[PDB]
DNA sequence: GTCGG
DNA sequence: GCTGATGCGCC
DNA sequence: CCGACGGCGCATCAGC
């Protein structure tokens, strides 16, 4: 609700940087402005204001100036009517068409669902399962479908080992009413950062999903990281469940709180946070976080018995996961 | 595009 | 086959 | 002004 309009906007400019422009930096740069005024507790009145949050700067302060008088932006407005932008913001929304693909689709003449159902052959197999779902990937999940999900897996993997834990993190941990997708953290004592006492730990439990037909399809698989589709079983006469993204992710049982803290999320807290910790000589990844020396080297791990010890050895109070959403 | 040294 | 670079993905 | 901007997994490809 509140300065909607202003975050739509830097939304869909950060976008375009990502996805025309291929500009990384400038699309972080609009998504960290967008998260600092989403979060600003009254309706700006001007660039002025605005300016006074970290991370906008002039350029956004003028950009809210244009946007607040007008209710548009001329820059968007031209971007809209630009056939190659249009092209490349359409074909990067199929997941594995990235901004260097899209562009590279555009160059053949293919720049429409019709024209991808018609070049499959040209697809790569994750761009073929991005293009069968196309419709499915961009609805969200209610959160009453997300336990019924999660119910299904952590009862599923206590059948393959009693000894698996499996967290549900994402945005379904920070407490959302609805999720993009499933993210699942899960561990078992036979992997450690010290050792791999067992193989196919991850390949058994997506056996077990793939044989009581949870998971259909498996975009991508390794020893940790699983990225694939699933879909809830339907009722006598029901129309079926859309198909639905799910991540899963096996971390070292030892490194679990530097794991849920990365898959917690949201990204923006993500990068945020992860950007403090270097400004107080801290690395931060989902395994560990380690001192900088004088060097720019890592050192090595500092003791983590809690997600809050994280926070402390960068000296921010803890955040609930309810407050790490944008 | 913005921030901090 | 291996290794390093790049694309796309995750939070 | 200007260098840094989070950090890493898996798929794919070029060069040896
Ligand atoms: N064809 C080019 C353009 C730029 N550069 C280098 C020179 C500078 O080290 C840097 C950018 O210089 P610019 O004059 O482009 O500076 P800005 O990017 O700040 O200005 P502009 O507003 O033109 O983008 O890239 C280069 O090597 N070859
Ligand atoms: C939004 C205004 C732009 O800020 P950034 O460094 O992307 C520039 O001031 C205008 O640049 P252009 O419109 O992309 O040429
Ligand atoms: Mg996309
Ligand atoms: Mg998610
Ligand atoms: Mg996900
Ligand atoms: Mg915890």
């Amino acid at each position: 609700t509140l300065n909607g309009g202003i975050t739509d906007m830097l939304t869909e400019l950060a976008n375009f940087e990502k996805n025309v422009s291929q500009a990384i930096h400038k699309y972080n740069a609009y998504r960290k402005a967008a998260s600092v005024i989403a979060k600003y507790p009254h309706k700006i009145k001007s660039g002025a204001e605005a300016k006074k949050l970290p991370g906008v700067g002039t350029k956004i302060a003028e950009k809210i100036d244009e946007f607040l008088a007008t209710g548009k932006l001329r820059k968007l407005e031209k971007i809209r009517q630009d056939d190659t932008s249009s092209s490349i913001n359409f074909l990067t929304r199929v997941s594995g068409i990235g901004p260097s693909a899209a562009r590279k689709f555009v160059d053949e003449g293919i720049k429409t669902l019709e024209d991808l159902r018609k070049n499959e052959d040209k697809l790569n197999h994750h761009q073929r399962i991005g293009l069968k779902y196309f419709g499915d990937f961009e609805k969200r999940i209610p959160r009453e479908e997300m336990l019924q999900m999660q119910d299904i897996v952590l009862n599923e993997v206590k059948k393959v080992d009693s000894e698996y834990i499996a967290t549900v993190c994402g945005s379904f941990r920070r407490g959302a009413e609805s999720s993009g997708d499933m993210d699942v953290l899960l561990t078992h004592p036979s992997f450690t950062s010290e050792s791999t006492k067992q193989p196919k730990l991850l390949h058994q439990v997506v056996e077990q999903l793939q044989k009581v037909h949870f998971i259909t399809d498996t975009l991508s698989k390794g020893e940790t990281k699983f990225m694939g589709v699933c879909q809830l079983p339907s009722k006598n006469d029901e129309k079926e469940y859309p198909h639905r993204r799910i991540d899963i992710r096996l971390i070292p049982k030892d490194q679990y709180y530097c794991g849920v803290l990365y898959f917690t999320g949201s990204d923006i807290f993500n990068k945020n946070m992860r950007a403090h910790a270097l400004e107080k000589g801290f690395t931060i990844n989902e395994y560990t976080i380690r001192p900088l020396g004088v060097t720019g080297v890592a050192g090595e791990p500092l003791p983590v018995d809690s997600e809050k010890d994280i926070f402390d050895y960068i000296q921010w109070k803890y955040r609930e996961p309810k407050d790490r959403s944008e």
